[PDB]
């Protein structure tokens, strides 16, 4: 053989990765997902799992052709579960997507039952993972796959509000001149119509734009911040109206919380994790607040000083969410 | 204004950016060559251009939605070529794609007259820019491009066989058990079913494969390594008939080659260019040979030497397509 | 010869840099900018300038044979100012460093007198440039700088507190587990002994640590948080008594600002700038204020909104400086 | 504390790296070692070790204040190697190093009494680690380390012709106006006076520059390519004599193995391993020929096909090694 007369194999030993990822899904988020994780070289081996086998053959190939391009060794796909073996990161992005007009909560049976089906398949091949929750409606999914999975809440995260905050943090950053990165907010809760815009802690270089104008986000405020958060709410809707679905922004967010994990960063994000305990909150309700990211998942939980108004909305947000909770049938 | 207690203004001025690159042509391929360009920090203004104004606009804003993620300050986009101004690069992704079982040499009339009304609008706004382009069959529409822009031949590239040898390097490492940044191997010709793999280049640390198997890519090859060159061949169909189309690997090979040019690189890369008087070739064909790419476009060619079965090879490539190429008028 | 039986020359076109970056000094702070920036693609010619001919050329072959692994095609040094034509970013790393026990305002006339014949020179190579100083003092040399060069002020930059807020946000890190990326806070005033540590915008997520803890930055602090600000004012004693010298932490300070402008980012940085109308500064004072930057430099200042004890503080800083430039002659 | 009232610990672990990197020896070499590893982003955890103790905690200091601008989130030093506990790869660059005018084989028994104190304490700290050996004489410390670890010949890598190769490269690109990613050339042996250079494989695009020039590297050839393996050769000498050691290029080098290594690359690299079995070698002499690179070190070595003066020239540098391996005490 050409291979054997070219090279000498000098060690046979076979060995496990160790920075495996993941991917359940190969619609546009997925692969959005995919390609964003492979162009920041967070992983070693990239496996792709879903149902529809020739479409994941094809997307699989696809990268695979990109093989010079990149620095990922390793790139694998099958129907079948054991390709996920030895994960340190599983990205769940299967199930149906909401139509325009639709709520992501109406998306809750369909994607249980999903659920019910991939998740133990998925914990099963991959003792070492963290489950990373796209699907919609993704808060009520996280409490999903954590009851599912029976892992430790720590290792179980919803991609929750990461979104909403770099698209608060884009529009920000358009109205002022400065960079998203130079331009600080949060918007917690829900990913979806109950989210809450955090304006007390609002700021560029530390200074409080809520300091400057008391009334920023208000009724009464000269500038209507409130339709910088309002724009956030309607991102996902107006994106889906004039493409059919969105997917970059989704692929970047999941890729920034990827690197955090993969890394160890420790670097703080807004994401979907169980918040009983905090606001007043005594159910095992689900949603985003400022999150301590790494190699074990979320290891700590940021205490976000809330005005009342602002905790009024974010209990309101939880009380929306554990309405949807109680419909859940495991 | 809040803006205005926040911040003092010292500079008003608008100024040009340094670093522009225009995607003409927003469908799968042109956004995998923004999402690659974006991944790849090439550009410090990135525009986009098609003809379905809500498609269009979704996809800008999809991508200005990731902003916090990226290092791209300004996405912009609209049918008006005037959004195009200042570009360094503009790369035309615009066009027919073909069927599974249909020929790139067959969407030559249509992408002709499209190209009739596009090219002339790019050069009105750019007038120095480099023309890189995508679309099939790339070697007569780089040709058809270099025609309309009455651009010099250093400033219209093709992306070639950039991908036929990337898929070449990804299999034969494959075969081989070693990363393809390692494997050696070009394909040249028309990127499509008369390319030409250089055998006698086929190398791992400098030592030749033909020098270990005299053989190596005829038909009296023992282990048959002209079906690497057959799976290089139908690539776009297997994955056009897996998943539809192809968008991931073309969109990497796009930005390896915008890289090169952005960056001033001067690496040599397998792209359409024009090869008359090489290898007897007297009319004005553009195919793929090796060209050193920089700032300045195709600045030179690297001579292979090639044997008189690869010669003849490469001169039926030319043959094919100045055939169509011949016939063509505009 | 060879290259012409290989290579087929198709244009002769000299090229000019498009994104030229210069380093004058090749001192360990120099160099250190130099790999950075290198590390970080942010320039396709970087050009290293000093008076030692031999450190000089040494320094400049070692980067050189590292280029197989680098994105920057052109490596060059001179004496000659002519070396730097057409440079984007010239860093200015020139001049005299402070012995342990003494301060880096000593060093004023040795390095004003340096850059007399410096900063004419660079100018005179590259008129569109951003001056960038680094050396010591830097926030006097930054007006030295803006006075003999006759750019306007939002093109002459000081390094200024970049390096001490990312000292600030790195010990809060530590004192807070969580990555200094999201750990926020601003050291303004003289990169110096009077720098001024912007407790009431220390935060992470938005949380305000001083609303947490009242006392901090005080003497009655249980915490002593005041002592994270004394460790960045010793910071570069300290390392200088262990190692001598510093270099790996201005250097990515360094590139930290040349991303922001090479790229035109519009980050917000804490570097040194005209601070006259703000906080009853009345004379020409140059110190650390947040910054917008970007392809024109500074363009834009952030207004803090100092509490009366941090403004005094800020305001002692500018007078401290004053004192200094005040009696300065050129 | 603070901490708490911002901050809910959910989980309180042990915090074992993933991808953890030792560098022992904080000089000039141990220190671009460093700051090219994590300009890369290849480790999660940074380790230094020295026996001069205030140098190494300035340099741990100093690029510790740089973390803002890396993704590194623990940087540690200690002259105790338990700092160096679960290291995937440890890179040893401690030892004397060569005066102007000194040959690296100078340095073997004081190198090799320095080995006999570092290797014993690595290996009880990370008795799996994969060794990358810099230290010169470099194949010969790498012997050293083998028989002193007990490690698997695979785990146990000397950085040998890595640098050679990159220099040989950068040269040919220098003089044929290519970038020297796209030039291709092999350094092997020694990494020292008795290198050999692998003419028959020297290219561009797989066109052999032996073929077009049959007298290239030897004394016939009216181009004098020998003078490029002569400087190649002469490099270590001419930038010590001019800066008085070098780094930057050894750093980068190092930085380009220590990332096939970590990321499972299967690059091919031309580095020491044990070369008995090949061109005649029947003793355990290490040397550079072309090695498959990856996560369990030295999987494969490809099978170079030297011409009869070539496979001289490196028995001649084997015989050189060999007959002072038998020099050695430990
Ligand atoms: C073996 C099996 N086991 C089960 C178990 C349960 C279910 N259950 C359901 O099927 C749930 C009901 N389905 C919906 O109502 N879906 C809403 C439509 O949403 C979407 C979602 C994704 C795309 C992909 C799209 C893009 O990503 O852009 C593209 O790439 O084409 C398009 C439309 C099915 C199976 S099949
Ligand atoms: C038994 C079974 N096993 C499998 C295995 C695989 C698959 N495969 C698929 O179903 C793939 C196709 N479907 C999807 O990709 N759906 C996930 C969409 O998730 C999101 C999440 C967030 C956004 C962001 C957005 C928003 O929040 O709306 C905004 O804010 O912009 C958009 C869409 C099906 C099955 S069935
Ligand atoms: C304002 C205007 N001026 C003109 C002038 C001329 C023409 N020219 C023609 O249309 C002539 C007919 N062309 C073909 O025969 N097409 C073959 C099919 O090729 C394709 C190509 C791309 C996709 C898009 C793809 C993706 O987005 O990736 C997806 O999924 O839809 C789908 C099918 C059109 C216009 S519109
Ligand atoms: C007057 C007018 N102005 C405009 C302006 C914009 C648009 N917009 C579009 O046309 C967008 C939709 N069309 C496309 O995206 N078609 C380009 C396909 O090009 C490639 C190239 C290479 C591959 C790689 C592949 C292979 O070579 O097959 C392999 O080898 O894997 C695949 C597809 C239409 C008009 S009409
Ligand atoms: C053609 C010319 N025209 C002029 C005109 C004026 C002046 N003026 C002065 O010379 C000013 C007086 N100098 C001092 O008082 N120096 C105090 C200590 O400064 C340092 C600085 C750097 C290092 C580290 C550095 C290294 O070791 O060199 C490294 O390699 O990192 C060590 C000590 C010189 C010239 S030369
Ligand atoms: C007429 C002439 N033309 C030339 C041309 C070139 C040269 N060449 C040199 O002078 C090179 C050697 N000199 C230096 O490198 N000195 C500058 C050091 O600048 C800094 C800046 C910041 C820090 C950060 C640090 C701190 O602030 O102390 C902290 O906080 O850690 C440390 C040191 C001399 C001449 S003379
Ligand atoms: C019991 C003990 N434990 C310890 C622990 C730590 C330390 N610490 C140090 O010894 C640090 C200071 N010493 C060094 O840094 N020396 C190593 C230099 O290594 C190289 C390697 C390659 C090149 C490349 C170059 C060339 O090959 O010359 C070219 O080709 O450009 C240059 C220099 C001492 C002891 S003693």
């Amino acid at each position: 053989a050409l291979k054997d007369q070219l090279i000498v194999n000098l060690l046979k030993e076979e060995q496990v990765p160790q920075n495996k990822i993941t991917v359940v899904g190969v619609g546009a988020v997925g692969m959005a997902c995919a390609i964003s994780i492979l162009m920041k070289d967070l992983a070693d081996e990239l496996a792709l799992v879903d149902v529809i086998e020739d479409k994941l053959k094809g997307e699989m190939m696809d990268l695979q052709h990109g093989s010079l391009f990149l620095k990922t060794p390793k790139i694998v796909s099958s129907k079948d579960y054991s390709v996920t073996a030895n994960s340190k990161l599983v990205i769940i992005t299967a199930g149906a997507r909401q139509q325009e007009g639709e709520s992501r909560l109406n998306l809750v049976q369909r994607n249980v039952n999903i659920f019910k089906f991939i998740i133990p398949n998925v914990v099963k091949y991959s003792p070492q993972c963290k489950l990373l929750i796209v699907s919609n409606p993704v808060d009520i999914l996280t409490y999903v796959a954590w009851k599912i999975s029976g892992f430790p809440k720590n290792r179980v995260i919803g991609s929750g509000c990461n979104l909403d905050s770099a698209r608060f943090r884009y529009l920000m950053g358009e109205r002022l001149g400065v960079h998203p990165l130079s331009c600080h907010g949060w918007v917690l809760g829900e990913h979806g119509d109950s989210s809450v815009p955090v304006w007390s802690g609002v700021n560029v270089a530390g200074v409080s734009l809520k300091s400057l104008n008391p009334q920023l986000g208000t009724d009464a405020d000269k500038e209507q911040w409130k339709d910088v958060h309002k724009q956030v709410v309607d991102s996902a809707y107006e994106v889906i109206k004039l493409k059919g679905y969105t997917s970059w922004a989704i692929g970047l967010s999941v890729a920034d919380l990827a690197e955090s994990i993969m890394k160890n960063l420790r670097r703080v994000h807004p994401i979907s994790t169980m918040i009983k305990g905090l606001y007043g909150i005594k159910e095992d309700v689900f949603l985003s607040v400022p999150c301590i990211l790494g190699q074990n998942g979320i290891s700590d939980v940021v205490k976000v000083t809330l005005t009342p108004d602002e905790e009024a909305r974010l209990k309101k947000s939880a009380d929306t969410l554990w309405g949807i909770q109680k419909e859940l049938q495991f």
